[PDB]
C-alpha cells in the first residue's frame, strides 16, 4: 500500500457494508446492548392529564463482527468515529410514549477495534403515568420508564446494564434543583415480558420516585386561610343590637366564597375526588356558618317587637347561675285628666322595661358562645399544628 | 458459494426488487392486510371542536410473492429485519382525520419465508366525532375509527381482522386509568363501501365507547349549589322589621349570579342548547327569587307609613283561625290646656296601636311562607336523590 | 420476452424518465388539470385575526404523453399504481395561504393506459378571510378559496373541473354537523387573471358560504339579560321612605357592570365598531339608570329635613287629579306654665305633619312612574320578539 | 439528432451541472440578484414581547452563464421549467429573524435562454422590531426588514432593486385589511454594511409603516369611563343626613377599581412606565376621590353628636353671603313641680335647634361644592375633545 | 488542460472525498474549532419552569488538511463557497439544551487555500438556568451556556476562542432593547471537563448577567397600594356613633383582597417562598386590620346599650389628662301626680347624660389614635424611600 492519509481504514470497513442487517456471524446469537440514564430535568408534572415530560442523558453499546480490525497496520489506530445514519442501530423505544419529543441529534459514534460501538445521546420524553393526589402538597410519585425493543423478540435483542444498579440508585449529579421537584432516586429492574410461547421481548424497566417541595403551598393557600379567623375574632366584638353585625359576617363569608373558587382552579384533583386539603376547607366554612348562625340568634332576641316577659325558669337558669360560670267636681275633673297622662307614661317605661331584660339575656348568651367558639378554633389549631410536626420530624 | 456471512440472503431478494409494484404474480389477486388495534389512553375530550384525540398501538400483515426463500440452504434462517422504507408498504388511513398526530417511527419489519411481512407502530391520532352532551356528567360516547385503503379498490386491497372480534372487543389490558374517562369496550365491524358501480372500496370500523367518570362534577358544582341554599334557610330567622334582612337577600343573589357565571365557562354545551344540568339551576334561581319575593312583601305589610286599620275581614281569616293550622274661670281655663296635651298623646299611642296589629299579622305570615319553602326545598331535595339512586343502581 | 413477473411494465416506462420536464410532445400545448373539492369540517372561525381554518378532500387528474402503453401483450393490464415522488406533478396552491396546515401524505397514484394520472389527497388549509360582524349570532360568512398554478401562466398550466358545478354547489355529504357552523353551499367559478400582457394565470375560485347556528348565543347573554330586569320590577315594591331602596339599586348595577365585562371578553368586534347587540345592551343600561334616577328623586322629597308646606299649586294638581288617573297670682303663673307647655307641643305635631303631605305625595309619584317604568319595560320586549319572529319564518 | 420529444434540451444543460459552485465564468465578477416584496398580510404584533408577525410575496431573479442555449435548433423554445433543488439558488436571509415560519414550497423555477432564473415564492416571517407606546390607540410603528446574502461578501453577492423604488412605496394593492392595521408605505434602500476592511456585505433594508385603528378602543374603555362619570353626578342629588350617601359612593370607587384591573390586563405597556392614556385614568380617579371626601365632610358637620353653637364668624360668612353668590304651700310646691317639667323640655327643644342651623350651613356647602364639581367635569370634558378634533383635522 | 469555467477547482477537491472522516492526515493530533457569540435578544424569561430562551449569533472556524490547494494555476482564486452537506462539521451542542428552538439553515461555508473552513449561523436556543426571586424587580441573573462536544474526547475535538476574552465582555452593539432586559456582560470562560481518567471533554462556558427594568413594576403593584392607605386617611374622618364607619372600613378590605389575588397570579415565587415584595405587604395588612380594630373598639363604647357611670378613675386619666397632650286632699292628690311624672323625666334626661359622658370619652380616643395611626403610616413610609434611594444611587 501507500501512506495518502489514514482513511483508508473507514474505506476498508464501510465499502461493502450492509446497514440492515442485523449484525452477527451465527443468526443464533443475540444482540445485547446495554444502556443506563441519568436525570436532568422534570419539566412538566401534568396532574389533570396524567402526563409526565422530562429530559435524561441517554447511553448504550453493543457488539458487531463486522466492524473489526486489527490496530497494528493501520498506525496503531484503537477508535474512530463513524456516522450514525451508515450503521445498524437497534430500536429501544419505552412503552408509555403518548407522544414524540423534540431532541438534538448526535450525528456520530465511536467504534473500538473489536467491534464495540458506544452511542451517547440526550431525549426529551413524554409519558403518562398515575399520578396519586390524595395528599396534595405532600405527595411522593412513583414513574416508570420501560426501555425495549419494539419488534425484535429476546433470541434476536436483549438488555443489559452498563453499570451496576447500586451506582444508577445514588446518582444526582446533574440535576436542576429549585424547580418544585426533588428527585430521590432511580432503581432500576430487568424483566423478561412475554405475550404468548414462543414471543418473549427483554425489557429495562426504571423508576423514578420525586418529592413535590410543600413550600409553594403554605403561603398560597395556608396564609389566607387562617388570616379570615382573625378577622372573625375580631368580629364578635361588635355590641349585638346595633345592626352592623348581621352585615359584617354576611361580607366576608362572600369574601371567602370567591377565595375558595380563584384558588381551586389552580388545584388539581383527580380519581379520587378531593385530597385531604378539601377536607380541611369544609371544615373552614362550618366553623363559619356556625359563627353565622348564632349572630343570627342574638339579633333574634335582642330587638324591640312589642314582646313579652322573659320567662323565669329561664331568668333563674340563666343571669343568676352564668354568674359564676364565665363572669363574676273641678278637683275630680283634673284629676282624672292627670291620671290618664300617668297611665299613659307608665305604659311607656315599661315599654323600656322590655329590653333591658332580654338585652341582659343576650348579653350574657354572647359571652358565653363567644368562649366556646375560640376554643373550637383554638382546639382545631393545636391539631392542624400536631399532623405537621409529625411529617418534618424525620 | 462461500461463506462470508449471511448477508447473502439479503442480498439475494433485495437485488433487483422493485418498491413501488403491488407484489402479486397474477394482477388479479388482491392484497389482503389483516389489522388490529389495542387502546393505551384517551388524551382529550373537545366537546367544543367536537375532535378526540387519543393513541392506539397498531399492527398489520401482508404477503408478498417477490419475499420468499427455502429456509435450508441459507443456514435454516427462517426469518430476519428488513427496513421498511425498501419494500411495498400499503396506505391504510383514516376517514375521520382532521390533523396529524406526532408518533415515532418504527425503522424496521419482519418477513418469514413464505412472504408474510408483519408491521408494528404506534400512533396518535386525532379524530372527529360527534358528542352529545344532554346529559353532561353521566354520558357515554360512541365514536368511530373507519380504517380504510385511500386509494386501492376492493380488487386490489382487501382488510380482514387478524383475530376473532370476541378478542378485540373484551381487551382492557394495556389502558391508562385515572384519567376522566373508562373504556368499556372496542367493537370491529367490516362493511363494503361504494360510491357507484366498480369503484368499491373496502373498509374497517372500530366503535370505541367511553364513558365519563362522574366524581369530579359532584364536588366543583354540586357542593355550592346546595351550600347556598343552607344560607338562605338561615336567612329566614332575621325579624323582618329589623332592615339588613333585604340587603341579606341582595348579597347572595349577587353571589350566586357570580357562581353561574365562573362556572358555566368550565361546562360546555352543544347542538341541544343545555344539558339537563341547565336545567336544574334555573330551578335554583326561580327557587330564589321567591325566597326574594316573599321578604319584600312582609317589609311592605311591617313599617311605620301613617297606615289605617287592618280589615276586620282579613283579622279573622288571618289572626284567629291561623292560630290552629301552624303556630298555637281659671278652673276652665286650665281644664281646656290639660285636655288639649291629652289630645296631643291619645293621638300618639294608638298610633303606636298602628305597627302592633300589622306586626302581628306580619309574623303570622312570615311563619305561614317559612313552612312552605321548607317544604318546597325538602320536596326538591329527595327528588334529586332519587334520580341518582336510579343510576347507581345497576 | 420471459414472464418473470408484471413488474416489466413499470421497468418499460420509468427507466428513462425525467420527472422534471413537463410532459408534452409539442410544448405549445398546455397541460390540463381538472380539480374538485368536497367539504369535510369548520375546524376554526377566528374573527379577531381574520383567519379561517378548514380540512377538504381533494382530487386532480391530468395527462402526460410519456407514461402509455398498449394495454395488450402486458397482460391486458390496464392501470397500475406508481408513487407519487417519481413522476411530475402541477404545482397547485392557494392564493389565501398565512400558514401551512399539516396533513397526511397520500405516496401513490393512479396511471391509466392513455396518461391519465388521478391523485387523491387530503389536505388542510388555513386561510385568510373577511368576516362581517355587524349581526353577531345571525351572519352568514363568504369566503373565498382560490386554486392556482403559482409559477406556469396560461399556456402551460390550465385549470379546469372535474365534473359540473351544479354537483359541487348541492354537494352536502361527508360534512361534520354540530359544530357552530352549518354550510349551505360550495359554488365554483372560473376567472382568468392577468397582471399585464403575455402574462396570465389560470384560477378556480370556490366560494363558501357557512351561517352561524344561534343557539349557543340565546342562554349565555339572553337568559341574564332578561333576569336582572324581573328583579329590578320586584325592587319597586319596596317602601321608599325604608332605606334599603338606594341600597337595593346600586347593588344590581354593580352585578350587571361585571356582567357586562366578563361577556364581552368571548364576544368579538372588527372594523365596524359593535354589532347590533351592542346597540341592545346600551338600551339594557340606559333602562336601568333610570330605574335609579328616580329612586334618587322620591327619597329627596320624602325625608325629614325640616321642611315647609307643599305647594298649593302642586297639591290640586297632583293629589286631587291624580286620584282619576292611575288610582281611584298663682292661677296666672301656672296658667303661663301650662300654655308654654303646649306651646313645645303644638310645634312637634306638626313637625309630623310636615311628613305626612310629603309621604302622600312621594307615594303617588312612586306609582305613577311605576306603571310609565312598567309600560317601557313591556313596549321593549314585544319589539325584541317581532324582529325575531321576522328571521324566524323562512 | 433525432425527434423523440423535446426533453432533449433539459438532457442538455443538466447532464454535467454542478450545484454547487457558484455560476460565473470568470469568478471575479459577482452575482447580481434583483429583489422586491409587496404586502399582503400583517398576522399579529406582540407589543410585549417586540416581536412582528407578518406574510409577504416575494420574487427574485439572477443570471447564471451555465444554464444558456440558442433558441433556435430546440424547435424555438425560449423558457422552461425547472426544478428548484437542481440549481445554484442563493442565500438570502433576514437579519431580523427570531423563529422560523412555516411557508409553502415552490418546486420550480423559470429559465430564459440568456440565463436570467426567475423564482417566486411566498413566506411567512416573524421578526424583532421597537414598538413604542407612547401614545396607545393612535401610533404609528415603523418596522425594518432587512434582506443580505448571510455568508458571501459583496464581491460575491450584490444586491438590487427588481423595479424603481416608487412603485414599491406606493404599492396597496393586495393587502387585506379589516385587520386592526392599516398599511401606509413601504419604502425600501439600500447600505452597504462592513465589518471592517475587505469584509463588506451588501444589504436591502424595506422599511413598513403600519397605523392602529383607534375605532376598537373607543368602546372598550372609553364608554365605562364616562358612564361612571354620569353615575356619580345623580349621586350627589341625595341629602346628605340620610346614610346611604357614604354606602353609595364607596360602592362605585369598588366598581371602579374592578374596572381598571381588568382592562389594564389587555392593555400593553413597554419601556416608557404608561402611555398617556394611564394618566388620563389617574385623573379619573382623583375627580372620584374628591368626590368621596367632599361627602366625608358634609356628614361629620351634618349630624347629631350634642354638638355647640355655629360661629357667628362663621354664620354671617356662610349663610349670608352666599346668597347672592350660588342661591337666592301647695301653690308652690306644684309651681315647683311644673316649672322643673318645663325645664325639661326646653332642654330639649333647643337640642332640635342644634342641628337646624347645622343643616342648614351643610345644605349652602353641598350646593356650593355641587357646582364646583360640575364645572371641573365639564372643564375637562371639553379638554378631551379638544385634543381629539386636533389628531381628526387632516 | 482547458478555461472550460472556474468550477474545475471544485471538482479537484470534493473528487474523492469523504465527509465522514475526522479530517487530519496523522490521526494523534486533534481538530481545534475556535467560537464566538454576540448576543441578540432576550426572547423570554419563564420564572416558574426555570427555563431561558434567547436567541444569538455563532460563527466557527477550524482547519482540514484535506481541502487544500495552491493559490496560483487555478487562476489565483483563495476562496470559494462550498455547501455545507458536503464536507465534515463538528458537533458542538449546549449542556443546557431542555427543547429544540427553530432556526434558519445556512446552506454555505467559506474555505481558504489553507483549510480554514468558516462557519456563520444564528441560532434559537432554550436552556435551563437557576432564577433566584428573592428581591423581584430589582434583580440580577446569572444565566451559563457550555458549549461542548457531545461525542469526541479532548484528543479529537479542542475548543478555543476566536478573539480575545475581552472583546467578548465588552460587545453590546446589536442588542435589542426596551425589552424588559437590559445585558449586562457575556464573560466567557474556559474549563476541561472530565468524567474520569482517559475521557476527558473540553468544553467553553459563557456566562451571560442580565438585569429587569423595573419601571414595569412601579405602576401595576405600587400605584394602588399607596392608594388605598390614603382612601383609609380619609375614612377617620367619619364620627364612630354614624354608623356607616364600620361598614366602611370592611368595603376597602374586601377591596383590597382582591387586589392581592388578581396581582399575586403575575408575579411568580420560586425556591424561597416569597420574595421581599410579599413582606412588604403582609404590613400592608396588618397596618388595615389595626385601623379595623381600631374602629371597632370606639363604636363599642361610643352606643346606647343602657349602660352605667364612666369610671372616676378612667375620667381623670382621660379627659382631663389629655387636654394637654394632644388636645387645649285634693292640693295632696294632684302633687303625687306631678310628683310621678317629674320622676319620669329625670329618669329620662339622665339616660341622655349617659351618652354625653362616653362620646366625650370616645372622641378622645378617636383624635388619640388617629395621632398614632397618622406616625406609623409616616414612619413606615419614609422607610420605604430611604432603602429606593440607597439602590438609585450608584
Ligand atoms: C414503585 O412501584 C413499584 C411497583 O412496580 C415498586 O414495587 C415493588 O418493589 C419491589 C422492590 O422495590 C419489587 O420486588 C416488587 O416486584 C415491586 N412490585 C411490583 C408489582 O413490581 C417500587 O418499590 C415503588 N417505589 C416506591 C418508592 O415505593
Ligand atoms: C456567575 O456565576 C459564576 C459561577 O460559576 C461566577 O463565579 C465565579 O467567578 C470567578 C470569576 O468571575 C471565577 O474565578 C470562579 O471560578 C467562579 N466560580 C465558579 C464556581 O466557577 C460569576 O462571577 C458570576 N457572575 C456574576 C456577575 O456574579
Ligand atoms: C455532558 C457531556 N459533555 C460531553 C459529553 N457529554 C455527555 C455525557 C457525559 C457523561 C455522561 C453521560 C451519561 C449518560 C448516561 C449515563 C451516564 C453518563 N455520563 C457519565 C453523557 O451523556
Amino acid at each position: 500500500t501507500t501512506q495518502p492519509a489514514l482513511l483508508r481504514l473507514s474505506d476498508h470497513l464501510l465499502a461493502n457494508y450492509k446497514k440492515g442487517v442485523r449484525p452477527v456471524r451465527d443468526w443464533r446469537k443475540p444482540t445485547t446492548v446495554s444502556i443506563d440514564v441519568i436525570m436532568y430535568a422534570i419539566l412538566n408534572v401534568d396532574e389533570k392529564n396524567q402526563v409526565l415530560t422530562t429530559y435524561i442523558w441517554y447511553r448504550q453499546y453493543w457488539t458487531d463482527e463486522f466492524l473489526q480490525w486489527t490496530p497494528e497496520d493501520f498506525d496503531n489506530v484503537t477508535k474512530l468515529s463513524i456516522p450514525t445514519d451508515s450503521i445498524w442501530v437497534p430500536d429501544i423505544l419505552i412503552n408509555e410514549f403518548v407522544d414524540v419529543g423534540k431532541s438534538p441529534n448526535i450525528p456520530y459514534v465511536y467504534v473500538h477495534h473489536r467491534g464495540e460501538v458506544q452511542n451517547y445521546k440526550p431525549l426529551q420524553l413524554v409519558t403518562a403515568c398515575s399520578l396519586d393526589i390524595y395528599n396534595f402538597p405532600f405527595d411522593v410519585q412513583n414513574c416508570s420508564l420501560t426501555f425495549t425493543s419494539w419488534l425484535h423478540t429476546i433470541q434476536d435483542i436483549n438488555i443489559t446494564l452498563w453499570r451496576s444498579p447500586e451506582e444508577v440508585r445514588s446518582d444526582k449529579s446533574i440535576f436542576i434543583n429549585q424547580g418544585e421537584w426533588e428527585l430521590l432516586e432511580v432503581f432500576p429492574q430487568f424483566k423478561e415480558f412475554s405475550i404468548d410461547i414462543s414471543n418473549s421481548y427483554a425489557e429495562m424497566k426504571f423508576y423514578v420516585i420525586i418529592r413535590r417541595r410543600p413550600l409553594f403551598y403554605a403561603v398560597s393557600l395556608l396564609l389566607p386561610s387562617i388570616f379570615l379567623m382573625v378577622v372573625d375574632i375580631v368580629g364578635f366584638c361588635l355590641p349585638p343590637d346595633s345592626g352592623e353585625r348581621v352585615s359584617f359576617k354576611i361580607t366576608l363569608l362572600l369574601g371567602y366564597s370567591v377565595f375558595l373558587i380563584i384558588v381551586s382552579d389552580t388545584l388539581p384533583a383527580t380519581a379520587i375526588g378531593t385530597p385531604l386539603i378539601g377536607v380541611y376547607f369544609v371544615v373552614c366554612m362550618a366553623l363559619l356558618v356556625i359563627s353565622l348562625a348564632e349572630t343570627i340568634f342574638i339579633v333574634r332576641l335582642v330587638h324591640k317587637q312589642d314582646l313579652q316577659r322573659p320567662v323565669p325558669d329561664w331568668l333563674r337558669h340563666l343571669v343568676l347561675d352564668r354568674i359564676a360560670w364565665i363572669l363574676c267636681l273641678a278637683v275630680r275633673g283634673l284629676l282624672q285628666e292627670l291620671s290618664s297622662i300617668r297611665h299613659f307614661l307608665e305604659k311607656r317605661d315599661e315599654m323600656r322595661e322590655v329590653a333591658r331584660d332580654w338585652l341582659r339575656v343576650g348579653y350574657v348568651l354572647d359571652r358565653l358562645l363567644f368562649r366556646i367558639y375560640l376554643l373550637a378554633v383554638l382546639a382545631y389549631s393545636i391539631t392542624l399544628v400536631t399532623l405537621w410536626s409529625i411529617w418534618h420530624y424525620s
